[PDB]
């Protein structure tokens, strides 16, 4: 009845628009309308289901066909060999692509199978998410980019779909780990850096934020989302500035083999690296670098890099990606470029990190 | 230099527009122009490839990164397995987002399995299509379908994913055996029961088209395309028209095992069958029946219902396509319906069958 939600109105250029719910409490309902009469199948990891499933069934149980595939927890089950569970779950169950609907309810991982599967069972049938982490919720809730990990590649495979509606709670952080929030709490803060008006409002709510005041995170998640669907909207070009700390972030995965750091942690890690590169080109001015790092760890964000990590692997793991060289730049909050750099400066500036 | 040529605009409505090139000599330089400076990656089977493989690799051999995976010959190998295949090739030889091309050089099955991998490899890449066989120059190449089997249903992991260029010539026809010819025609012969102008002008051109003259099989294939293009224009709604006779032949590979009549052999008896229905049902008069399947016969194509299906299991096949039994109903020369029919109407009819 009376419970502080927040909707945002997302509109794709190339597809209807749809809407995030993001509310105070936790109540399933709010997605029935795109649930009636449909044949559901609901995508989960072991601890996602443990904690939220059978409050989630139970907010449906109106007699309707609904079904469910418990994932295992993991980066590493965002495969084909999972993406066949869903696969094999929609065809033995016969869901025609006429009343389907696929519901990823977890993290990212989650978000990212189930709306490949989504994108692929019938060439296409309805897909709603349920981010249940921070970074989910202001990443995976906007831009329509799903896929499934290969052995020779991490997100290879994939769609652009869209989803029909986005219900996320911030009743879903009493739950999620330490860790995990503040790894996502480097995605918001990456739009921080975007837009420069989130910037000052972020610096003004922080104490509230922290303490976890509901009307601020709440309103904090749904300006993240606002950001990120102007960019999009700008089409894919100057949308790369999203990507601003993942060079050096996706390069740190790699060298640890994706189990040191979590992503979002890696962002964090990679935002204050592409800060220092930044002024080393004379990009930015040392106070500006020093208050730009400062900010990141304002917020519990740690911008160490991890001791683990040899110079000779990670300037590897960085040239992978002939073709260009090109890096996410600030040259001031508010102002991210996608700039080309050579692999001299990139080992020069390593030197310093060592 | 001078050689006829036909070239057909295919303007999807929502994609840039793609044209079908259909020549009466066998000139692969016809898609240079989407193969430059791009890694290159063919995919055949076996026989395709006996055929033609090493004169499209000569056609190109200008110092080009070109890469070729040869699938099995078969429906049974438009599975996941070779979709594997055929992502481990571009992964193995890190084949950027960028400038990569696929280039489907088969018939409908290298064509769906090419398309849905462009369609997926790291979201899009180009794809271009090499129809091999006469039903897939005028079925494959307007559309946007992609698609794989799974081994519990046919064609029901895919995506719309439309070509740059489809290039294709009559020389296909001279290795192309008799059967998959007059296959092939099954799908043309569909078309003039959609469109009354094709109609009249096969009927007027079928000595021509049967001693296969060059100049009249390219227009009769440029024209096949044209209506596809014009009934997909329409948007998926009124499209269901394409599907005339696919009820009863999807029925009939389905208690076959795949194993009796090819897919294009299947629609010729298909189409037949939803004559004698749509006059069963007093839609066409037994005149119109007796006109139309004399028509499918005097291109070639057999419309004897085969001898090893029984009516049990055939009445079951169609019914698991609960929700309702829509059929593709003849009313007369490009009237097509779809049109919603009784289990009993259907089972009532098939007793005049056996
Ligand atoms: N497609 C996109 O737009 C996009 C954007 C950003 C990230 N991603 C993808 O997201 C993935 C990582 O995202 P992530 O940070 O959600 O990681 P994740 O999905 O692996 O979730 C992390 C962990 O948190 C657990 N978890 C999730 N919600 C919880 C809750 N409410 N309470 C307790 N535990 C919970 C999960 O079981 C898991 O162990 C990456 O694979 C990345 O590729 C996609
Ligand atoms: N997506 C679409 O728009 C669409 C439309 C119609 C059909 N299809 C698909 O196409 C498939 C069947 O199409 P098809 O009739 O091309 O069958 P096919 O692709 O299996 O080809 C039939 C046989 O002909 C051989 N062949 C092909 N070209 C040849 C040539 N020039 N000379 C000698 N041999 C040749 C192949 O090796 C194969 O044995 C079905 O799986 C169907 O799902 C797709
Ligand atoms: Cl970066
Ligand atoms: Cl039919």
């Amino acid at each position: 009845s009376n419970a502080m939600i927040s909707k945002l109105s997302v509109n794709p250029t190339f597809s209807p628009s749809y809407n995030i719910i993001v509310d105070s409490v936790l109540d399933f309902s709010h997605i029935l309308e795109y649930v009636t009469n449909k044949q559901v199948l609901v995508v989960t990891n072991t601890t996602v289901a443990k904690l939220y499933l059978t409050k989630f069934l139970a907010a449906l149980v109106d007699d309707l066909d609904v079904r469910t595939c418990i994932l295992e927890d993991g980066e590493q089950y965002k495969s084909q060999q999972s993406l066949d569970k869903i696969l094999s779950t929609l065809l033995e169950n016969h869901f025609t692509r006429n009343s389907t609907v696929l519901v990823a309810l977890g993290g990212g991982v989650i978000g990212d199978i189930t709306g490949f599967a989504a994108a692929i069972y019938q060439r296409g049938i309805d897909f709603i998410q349920i981010p249940t982490t921070l970074l989910s919720q202001v990443d995976s809730s906007v831009g329509g980019k799903t896929a499934i990990n290969h052995q020779l590649g991490k997100n290879m495979i994939g769609a652009f779909y869209q989803p029909k509606v986005v219900y996320t709670s911030i009743e879903f952080y009493k739950t999620l780990p330490q860790r995990e929030y503040i790894a996502g709490m480097a995605e918001v803060v990456k739009y921080a850096f975007i837009s420069k008006d989130f910037y000052l409002w972020l610096d003004s709510n922080r104490d509230k934020i922290l303490a976890k005041d509901s009307v601020t995170l709440i309103e904090m998640v749904k300006r993240s989302c606002q950001i990120k669907a102007q960019v999009v909207a700008m089409d894919t070009g100057a949308r790369a500035i999203l990507n601003f700390g993942h060079t050096f972030g996706h390069a740190i995965e790699k060298c640890q083999n994706y189990r040191g750091l979590k992503h979002g942690e890696a962002v964090g890690v990679g935002m204050a690296q592409a800060i220092d590169f930044s002024h080393y080109l004379g990009l930015i001015s040392q106070q500006q670098a020093k208050d730009f790092n400062d900010f990141i760890v304002s917020f519990g964000i740690s911008i160490d890099f991890p001791n683990d990590i040899c110079q000779k692997e990670f300037l590897e793991a960085m040239l992978l990606d002939n073709k260009e060289l090109k890096f996410i730049l600030i040259e001031n909050i508010g102002s991210l470029s996608l700039q080309k750099q050579s692999k001299n400066e990139l080992e020069q500036f390593l030197d310093i990190s060592r």
